[PDB]
């Protein structure tokens, strides 16, 4: 039988671990350098004669 | 009489002129690198036994 093979690995390096920063809905807001607000928005108008 | 003296000056250098960027209420919002939103806020709670 072909069985599922698993290699021996080293303990986790702290430097590898990022998921602590985006596991929750509010964190994916924390992670943004700027959040979208209403006064950011400019709407084009085409004016006819 | 002491009169108000005015020195002769050079034409305006464009490099001097910044006020074009914050003359209007919405521009002082434009000028901010991040705007304050509600999900930014963390409120401390002191829990008694």
């Amino acid at each position: 039988m072909h069985t599922a093979e698993f290699l021996e690995t080293e303990p986790t390096e702290i430097s590898s671990v990022l998921a602590g920063g985006y596991n929750h809905p509010l964190l994916r807001q924390w992670q943004s350098e700027r959040q979208l607000t209403k006064n950011m928005l400019i709407f084009p108008l085409f004016i006819s004669d």
